[PDB]
């Protein structure tokens, strides 16, 4: 018998523990920030009829640069947000996670470093890591908006490759406005990353309208895993300056988006209008959840997202397993106090809301 | 409009180019490795139906750990080499390219090294070199074959963390034994990484053979792209002691495989029998096509996979534009003198044997 310690691993991996949020098949789900509609009908229908007519060419590699659906993610991008760009601007990979692994390759990696404002996304600091990119933490304010006096200062100081702005962030929910955001690129020496995963829960401006201002700094990035609808399809991009698609044309894997993937994408895209008429749902729920975890008496953080921070307990692990036990299942971001709940579908809102109303008596 | 070099590009990225065939619409392709058979009905119909089944759940994060497919990959591996696996020794990922990062990513990166028998897979060395890691290339003897006299001796003196050994070799095609597959992982210091991305294709035993005996050190990477009819699903995986899932566990991106990938790749896999029933059509049509080239007055390197490597063009560039003038893509290689035809169906190679007793009359 052998075990991982009689391994050549690299030895900073030595004692690393795997990414290993919780991933249960419960009856209520509220810990991901999934979109809690199934696709709808028209959308499976249309997705079948694809597939039986792309399986007969399944032997192939499929196409490598994914034209037809950046054709289609630079339309979407035109009319969702205004600025008019083409495929030229946009670059597609497998989620989020895979467009960001790729930027860091090109612009992190040895002897450089990424910039974040914590507390924001779980997986900056663990990509930043994973391409050998050296990960500083600034903090936010005490309100978890990013505090701007620190932030410029420290971005000054450290003179960061990269810098991450989340907006609307994960956990906290607030959007970080887009003049707070120029600030931001215009003392970055590098890169400026602005990961917009839920833009589409805001009415505010995409970072997509400061591109033309700032070609050889900027990248919006985006994903089709929460308001889209989609995280099983595994489809992220990113719009940027054509010369950033060059950029990452070197280090990303060939054919690394295979052929369904490809089509699947399309089919959701082309289902846009429908599908995305959950998000205005979704904001009506939101503001109820809201409203009724105050009124519980629940500390709640603001949000512009699909999601609602709120606390604050003595051991949010504890009030995380409290909700669990009630078959509700949110999520412990391993902040002091708080925890993120995903907004759901009515009748999960309500089993949350049921279960806040019982835990905050227990004074966990 | 700006220049790559505009963008704070890593240095070693500089005047880089990227990886790829052409992607050029023509009738005869014979350039990339592919099975050249449409998957079965039987397989599309199963195919459809499954999707008409889970795409329901597509708004949800896919199985994080991919239980089911590696399942089925273990029972496909042990009927199909004889040794006894189970999911605990199998892991998946976005093809063998995203499998060899990852590997790359854990056992190689800064500060280690990677050395490969070239000229062999085009990607190692890039894979190796987009993970930080050095690459070694030791020349293989002048019959393409790895010359074990100078293998065994610069594997002492580098004490490489990893050894590629492709067998079959991608581009000759030749097979290197087991027993000189032992002689390397005795002197190989860290791990060798069998890339049986071929071994469909031949007859003999797969390394799988050798996991039991060197369990700290052999990983034999696979891939459904090319006996497996799949490439277009891009699902490759390797077959291991199960410390090394524990490993790349430590690396991978969350949710790196999609829910359709998963799925589709289970469908494929319960079609095996069948689809892979081509693989004997396809091992006779390559002795039919290097026949035929060699009798026409070519050198033919002997072959045990799906391809065949031959020369000795003045320009082999030239030579490739004049099979693809003629309708018949294959590949350069970048290897002087030679070109690589992938085996077609009949019809294929009969265009590609037309087409190569033209051109060996112009001298190019």
């Amino acid at each position: 018998k052998i075990t991982l310690s009689d391994l050549p691993l690299r030895e900073e991996l030595r004692g690393e523990h795997a990414y290993g949020a919780p991933q249960l098949n419960v009856d209520i789900r509220l810990n991901t920030n999934e979109n809690p509609y199934p696709p709808s009908e028209a959308l499976v229908a249309d997705l079948v009829a694809t597939v039986d007519k792309i399986a007969t060419e399944l032997n192939r590699y499929p196409e490598r640069d994914a034209v037809e659906l950046r054709d289609e993610l630079a339309a979407y991008i035109t009319k969702q947000t205004g600025v008019a760009v083409t495929r030229d601007n946009l670059w597609a990979a497998n989620g989020s996670n895979e467009i960001l692994q790729q930027l860091l390759q090109a612009f992190g990696g040895p002897g450089r470093t990424a910039l974040g404002f914590q507390p924001s996304y779980s997986m900056h600091p663990i990509l930043a890591k994973g391409t050998h990119t050296e990960f500083i933490a600034v903090s936010r304010g005490a309100d978890f908006r990013i505090d701007m006096d620190v932030a410029l200062e420290e971005i000054r100081a450290k003179q960061p490759d990269i810098v991450f702005v989340t907006t609307p962030n994960n956990p906290t929910g607030d959007v970080t406005s887009l003049d707070d955001v120029e600030r931001i690129i215009n003392v970055a020496p590098g890169i400026v990353i602005v990961d917009e995963a839920y833009a589409e829960f805001s009415p505010s401006p995409s970072a997509t309208t400061l591109l033309e201002k700032y070609p050889t700094k900027l990248v919006v990035s985006r994903t089709m895993s929460k308001a889209f609808d989609f995280a099983g399809g595994r489809l992220g991009y990113f719009v940027a300056n054509p010369a950033f698609i060059d950029a990452v044309m070197l280090v990303r894997l060939p054919y690394h988006l295979s052929a369904l993937s490809q089509a699947a994408a399309i089919v959701a895209l082309r289902h846009s209008a429908d599908t995305l008429g959950t998000v205005e749902k979704l904001s009506v729920e939101r503001v109820r959840v809201a409203a009724r975890l105050e009124e519980l008496g629940y500390a709640v953080v603001p949000s512009e997202s699909n999601f609602v921070f709120f606390g604050d307990f003595s051991d949010q692990h504890a009030a995380w397993q409290a909700f669990l036990d009630r078959g509700v299942l949110i999520r412990d971001v391993g902040i002091a106090g708080h925890l993120r709940t995903t907004i759901g579908v009515p009748e999960e809102n309500d089993a949350f809301l049921d279960a806040a109303a019982e835990i905050i008596k227990l004074n966990l």
